[PDB]
């Protein structure tokens, strides 16, 4: 429900910036589809400054694909950012949906766009690393900002199916129309 991230600026490449250390992980165990035992699943650690939201994302998933023409049904991880926190049951034009998969290929949903969206993805044994940065839209943060958040991770099998859905604040799989499935996340100096 509820998670802090520090200030700080890494340099998105996919490699972990001694600074992600500073802040705190948290873990998508909000499970919409499969189990964390049986599908992908990333460990996630957040920073900000006053043009960006930072995300590091830690993704385990043996077996990568990306054969369904679905963005959504290829081994990728998405973002959700609600700026004001209002919480709302629909999209406001502050609230984006943003995704790229493990061939650091970016899509976007509602209120997503690629001139606010950076990022690298480098893979490791038993998975990848999403290293991403998201360009505020209609705010400039302050410390103890507080905006909605969520991150999840989309799980296909070699066959090209998704059969894993697991976030951080969301079991119910609706966080691409729903902000008020999204987390609070506070943004600290
Ligand atoms: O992302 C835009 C795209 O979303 C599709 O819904 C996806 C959603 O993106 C994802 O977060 C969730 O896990 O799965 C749903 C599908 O069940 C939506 O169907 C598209 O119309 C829309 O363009
Ligand atoms: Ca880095
Ligand atoms: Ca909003
Ligand atoms: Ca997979």
């Amino acid at each position: 429900m509820v998670a802090t991230a520090k200030y700080g600026t890494p340099v998105i490449d996919g490699e972990i910036d001694e600074i992600w250390n500073t802040t705190e992980e948290i873990e998508t165990k909000a499970v919409a589809m499969g189990s964390l035992d049986k599908n992908a699943t990333a460990k996630v650690r957040v920073l900000w400054d006053e043009n960006y939201l930072y995300v590091l994302a830690i993704v385990k998933d043996p077996v990568l694909n990306k054969d369904n023409s679905n963005p959504w049904e290829q081994d990728s991880v998405e973002i959700f950012i609600d700026e004001n926190n209002h919480k709302t049951g629909y999209y406001e034009d502050d609230d984006a949906q943003f995704r790229v998969n493990y061939m650091n290929e970016q899509t976007f949903g509602t209120g997503g766009s690629p001139a606010r969206f950076k990022t690298a993805v480098k893979l490791i044994e038993g998975g990848y690393i999403v290293e991403a940065a998201i360009k505020w839209k209609t705010i400039k943060p302050t410390p103890n900002t507080v905006i909605g958040f969520n991150i999840q991770v989309n799980d296909a099998n070699e066959k090209g199916q998704r059969v894993g859905i697991i976030s951080w604040s969301d079991p119910t799989n609706n966080s691409w129309r729903d902000p008020s499935k999204f987390g609070n996340l506070r943004l600290i100096k």
